């Protein structure tokens, strides 16, 4: 996260990092036994940590499980990132309280103007490297559907969104990958791809979740 601010110890209880030996991703816990990420973090031998703020140091809240299966949407394009969606299933139910929760799908897409809470704990300088410990947030406005396909003329499909600031100076960035867009206490995105971070005229664009929820419930209901 470029330009955002510390959350606060587990202030977002739905937030998982994904780790493979080192943080790689974020994800959402979506109910006791599932994670949504996006599949551009596809990989073997995930363990999913929640309930983490600082996650070189062990702070006595997370919980710490294995991946039992991981499933990619059946239309990623890994090419164009349409499609960048996957549900990650936990070997174990994860026990839920303050610090861990899932957080809910949405029943209708949120609309232009709204502002949502974006996270992770990923690079937090748009020119250079500076990764932070603890948990990073930025608040940010959901963008029109006009100004989202004027700054990436020919690559936003119906299943993005663009959030943030055509100023540039605030957006997220390489390791936010995976994580949540919540607005209105609903998942209504998550982090996939941009060109750079915090570049004025090119804000971050989000796999828009209101379109994948029959497929989510469908999937966690037979797996
Ligand atoms: C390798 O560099 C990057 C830079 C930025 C991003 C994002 C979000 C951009 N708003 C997702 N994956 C990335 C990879
Ligand atoms: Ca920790």
């Amino acid at each position: 996260i470029v330009g955002g601010y510390t959350c606060g110890a587990n202030t977002v209880p739905y937030q998982v990092s994904l780790n493979s030996g080192y943080h790689f991703c974020g994800g959402s816990l979506i109910n006791s036994q599932w994670v949504v990420s996006a599949a551009h973090c596809y990989k073997s031998g995930i363990q999913v940590r929640l309930g983490e703020d600082n996650i070189n140091v062990v702070e006595g809240n997370e919980q710490f499980i294995s991946a039992s299966k991981s499933i990619v949407h059946p239309s990623y394009n890994s090419n164009t990132l349409n499609n960048d969606i996957m549900l990650i299933k936990l070997k174990s139910a994860a026990s839920l309280n303050s610090r861990v929760a899932s957080i809910s799908l949405p029943t209708s897409c949120a609309s232009a103007g709204t502002q949502c809470l974006i996270s992770g704990w990923g690079n937090t300088k748009s020119s250079g490297t500076s990764y932070p410990d603890v948990l990073k947030c930025l608040k940010a406005p959901i963008l029109s559907d006009s100004s989202c396909k004027s700054a990436y003329p020919g690559q936003i499909t119906s299943n993005m969104f663009c959030a943030g600031y055509l100023e540039g100076g605030k957006d997220s960035c390489q390791g936010d990958s995976g994580g949540p867009v919540v607005c209105s206490g609903k998942l209504q995105g998550i982090v996939s791809w941009g060109s750079g971070c915090a570049q004025k005229n090119k804000p971050g664009v989000y796999t828009k979740v209101c379109n994948y929820v029959s497929w989510i419930k469908q999937t966690i209901a037979s797996n």
